[PDB]
């Protein structure tokens, strides 16, 4: 179950995961694998379908809330670039793992992209800010941002009635036509809006089958494995308390649950907002 | 201002037009043109931008009510058609107008389709059903229907700040790179998850300019000159009540002053969400 705290629609605002009432890391203590080693990985959806709000695991916080992106301190909002009404997937990302910056990808050059990795998820189902969810990973785009490895993994629900159905890159490209042309022209000019370029791609832009982005899930869970596992270096300023359970793995960095000691600014529902949540931009 | 009655997301709810705390008809006392005739029209919207329940106003009620349109006693929702999500405009109608059902488009050869003329509004503010607000025509879509020409307006809130910079059609298509063509594609579709067909268009799908529009919407007002004016002729269930005077000054069918029973039930908020308001179809 989750839990807020601090004043919505603000930078105040604050999402934590708990489990038996006693909080946890949404980065760290959420396995990654929801069932085995056999096609089922955990989510933390941070972005439902069809909204705007820039939200993502903070890494630089205790439990590592979900909050408010945030920077020229105001609230983010991503824009609506014809014909998507902003994310076009429910928007989040995998736990336990991370780009690490330190390592350069072998076939984009480029340096991880310094977070857990990115996934879209493409079922029926708006899920809240917030949830952990089974899914089925598809395939993968590498996206190529402004210096950056960023990999996009493509997932579904495995309660969506489509999940059987889908079981690689080119079945959702069979039952869903112009849905990953969408998905690529989406994050290559998601931030033209902002004056700031168009985005390029890994492998000129082709989007890579299942067995290659576990591949890749599994190497940034290794980074994460490393950053978590009793690897006593200061990568810090990122906050790698956890309180689970592996396998901690008796972390270093795991505690009490000195995370229960939280007590920060009660819930408070707030103001709605403006920007550009409503407006279309036009990049063909 | 509007005003609520019976209960959300069911079919009990009724919105009603008001002015000086006195219930209008939205269909009838609405004036067409906002301000002369150069360009400026009235528009009432009844579905905001990106939502998904079918809401129209009710030529069968007094007073004509925005209710949500039922079929197979349930709520009406429209699809998310790939890659749109709900209605992509402010989604309407221009008061006193009817494509009255009995004349037949000398070009589609379709009779009209019995309702105030469509009308998608591409500004970009998202308004709320009911809104009554100032629009320019920058062209028109002929769809046909089951058998009907079905007219689609194409217009913008004049106090868009794109407005000025949009004065014809070819306007549109040169600021919105493929918009034109995803409204037209939204016709063609939006029926087939449903199990029906795809429609077709008038003048082979062709987008006319505003000059052509304001001769459509213009014959439309005629022919609610008509049903209105006098014509002391039955209108099929139709309900021609007016107050305004205004113009109808005299409607064979005005009176005034009603207010007395608005009197249905008190507006009272229910449970939201049925249909595949979430769900994307492929087609």
């Amino acid at each position: 179950m989750s839990v807020e705290r601090g004043t919505s629609n603000s930078a105040s605002y604050k999402m934590f995961l708990t489990h038996g009432g006693s909080p946890i890391s949404y980065f760290h203590d959420v396995p990654l694998f929801a069932d085995a080693t056999n096609n089922c990985y955990n989510m933390i959806v941070e972005i439902p379908r069809w909204t705007n709000a820039k939200m993502e695991i903070c890494k630089e916080e205790l439990m590592n809330p979900i909050k408010h992106d945030v920077k020229n301190n105001k609230l983010r909002y991503i824009y609506n670039v014809f014909p998507h009404k902003g994310y076009i997937w429910n928007y989040g990302a995998l736990p336990q793992t991370w780009e690490d910056p330190s390592y350069v990808d072998e076939d984009t050059k480029a340096k991880g992209d310094n977070d857990p990795i990115d996934v879209c998820e493409i079922g029926s189902k708006i899920w809240p800010s917030g949830s952990v969810i089974p899914v089925k990973v598809l395939g993968i785009l590498g996206m190529i941002d402004e210096g950056e490895t960023d990999w996009k993994v493509i997932a579904i629900n495995v309660a969506d009635p489509m999940a059987e159905k889908l079981n690689d890159i080119l079945d959702v490209d069979a039952h869903m036509p112009g849905f990953l042309k969408a998905t690529r022209d989406w994050f290559k000019y998601y931030k033209v809006p902002a004056g700031k370029p168009e985005n390029s791609f890994a492998f000129n832009g082709e989007f890579k089958n299942k067995e290659f982005a576990a591949k890749i899930i599994s190497k940034t869970h290794e980074h994460w494995q490393k950053l978590i596992s009793t690897k006593v270096e200061a990568g810090p300023i990122i906050r790698a308390n956890v309180t689970v359970k592996g396998s901690p793995y008796m972390v270093s960095k795991e505690d009490f649950i000195d995370a229960l000691q939280k007590h920060e600014d009660f819930k408070r529902g707030s103001e709605p907002t403006d920007q550009a949540i409503e407006q279309w931009h036009f990049c063909n």
